């Protein structure tokens, strides 16, 4: 198994007010 | 198995107010 | 198996208020 | 098996308020 | 097997309030 | 003239993704 | 003239992603 | 003229991601 | 003219990520 | 003219990540 660059942002992000997650194992993610 | 660039944003993102997830194993994702 | 660029955004995204997921294994995704 | 560019957005997206999923294995996706 | 560009949006999308899925294996998708 | 309780929701609403308006005077309401 | 309780929600609302307006005078309301 | 309680939420609101307006005079409200 | 309690929240609000406006005179409100 | 309690929160608010405005005269409010 080989994980790499799960989430990619090639350009600029103005702001983040939610949840940015690459990899999770449980649950209960609420926006 | 070979994971790579699961989520790609080639250009700029104004803002994030929800959930951005590359890979998950459980559940219960609520926007 | 070879996963790559599951979700692609060639241009700019104004905002995100829901759920953006590349790959999931469980369920219970609610918008 | 070779997955690539499951969901493609060639141009800009105004906003997202639902669910954008490239690949899923379970169910219970509610808009 | 070779999957590629399952869902294509050549032009801009105003907004998304439902479910956009490239490939699914289970069911129970509710708009 | 006596306006009261133009729109009533006796029970819980799961979500709103359209337009809920009690009273309007102009037009151009688009769902 | 006597306006009161134009929009009523007797129970809990899960979320709002559209437009909730009690009274408007112009137009151009887009969901 | 007597305005009062134009928009009423008797119970708890989970979240707001749209527009909640009591009274407006212009237009151009976009969800 | 007598304005009072244009927007009422009788119970707790989980979070706000949109726009909550009591009264407006112009326009161009975007969720 | 008599303005009072344009926006009312009877109970606790978990958090605010958008815009809470009592009264406005211009426009260009973006969530």
């Amino acid at each position: 198994v080989h994980h790499q660059k799960l989430v990619f942002f090639a350009e600029d992000v103005g702001s983040n007010k939610g949840a940015i997650i690459g990899l999770m194992v449980g649950g209960v993610v609420i926006a």
